[PDB]
């Protein structure tokens, strides 16, 4: 098939700069700071992470087939790294999304949240996946916690950590052990560790779902090794209370035990540009009309206009 011609750019320590803590991890920190290229007068925003020194070689391998298959993605709709640092200990330099995680953000702001803005983040996402199929690539770790917010009006897909590039001929990752994220995972996924792009259609749905809820937790309370059978008695996750039937009825199909008959990518993205077209008609939110979020130093650029 058709060669990768990515480039991966190894940048300069003296280039970038960590401004703030975000977060820490068992993996090393990520900073919030700048990267300002060497005479280009350009300063873009950037999350930094750094791997503590304590990181085994195994991880570190992780860590670079993560950057391998993040180097290879370039969708509006998809985060993108800008590059690394061979350091010490490895540096991995990506767009920042200052509005953080969606799940937080749903949460954190769920009085403001209208049901335009659900609908256009749902038309986004289906936009980065279905990109994501077009590179015949199956994320296999798709949840609102693993989108990101660049701006209220445009998010992001992110977390590559379990992603898998299909083989040429292959058509199923076939995956080994592990740690899994059950309560988003197909059954097939579960009961016998298949993946597809129609795996990743009923990880959709549950994020959808989690959107809807503004943040709930899926089959809250039940443990992880119960799901599998709930599942084969036909059961789903339920109506969540602003949904109309249309929007719940697209949910329901994402979580067919027939993987061919979910619904593709490119189908979730015309069903709901549909109905962000007319969003009080698809989703029933008390006080919608009045509802309102944020809308956007001197060299600053974003990531996204630095091509
Ligand atoms: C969600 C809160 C949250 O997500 N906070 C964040 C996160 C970011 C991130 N996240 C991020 C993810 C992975 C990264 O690395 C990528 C990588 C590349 C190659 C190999 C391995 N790993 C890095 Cl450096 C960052 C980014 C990014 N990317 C950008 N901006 C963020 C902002 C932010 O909050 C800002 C308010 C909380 N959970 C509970 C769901």
């Amino acid at each position: 098939h058709a060669p990768n011609q990515a480039l991966l750019r190894i940048l300069k320590e003296t280039e970038f700069k960590k401004i703030k803590v975000l977060g820490s991890g068992a993996f090393g920190t990520v900073y919030k700071g700048l990267w300002i290229p060497e005479g280009e007068k350009v300063k873009i925003p950037v999350a930094i992470k750094e791997l503590r020194e304590a990181t085994s070689p195994k991880a570190n391998k992780e860590i670079l087939d993560e950057a391998y298959v993040m180097a290879s993605v370039d969708n509006p709709h998809v985060c993108r790294l800008l590059g690394i640092c061979l350091t010490s200990t490895v540096q991995l330099i990506m767009q920042l999304m200052p509005f953080g995680c969606l799940l937080d953000y749903v949460r954190e702001h769920k009085d403001n949240i209208g049901s335009q803005y659900l609908l256009n983040w749902c038309v986004q996402i289906a936009k980065g996946m279905n990109y994501l199929e077009d590179r015949r690539l199956v994320h296999r770790d798709l949840a609102a916690r693993n989108v990101l917010v660049k701006t209220p009006q445009h998010v992001k897909i992110t977390d590559f950590g379990r992603a898998k590039l299909l083989g040429a001929e292959e058509k199923e990752y076939h995956a080994e052990g592990g740690k899994v994220p059950i309560k988003w995972m197909a059954l097939e996924s579960i009961l016998h560790r298949i993946y597809t792009h129609q795996s990743d259609v009923w990880s959709y749905g549950v994020t959808v779902w989690e959107l809807m809820t503004f943040g709930s937790k899926p089959y809250d309370g039940i443990p992880a090794s119960e799901i599998s059978s709930i599942l084969e008695k036909g059961e789903r996750l339920p109506q969540p209370p602003i949904c109309t039937i249309d929007v719940y009825m697209i949910m329901v199909k994402c979580w067919m035990i027939d993987a061919d008959s979910r619904p593709k990518f490119r189908e979730l993205i015309i069903e709901f540009s549909k109905m962000a077209r007319d969003p009080q008609r698809y989703l029933v939110i008390q006080g919608d009309e009045r509802m309102h979020l944020p809308s956007p130093m001197d060299d600053v650029v974003d990531a996204d206009e630095y091509l």
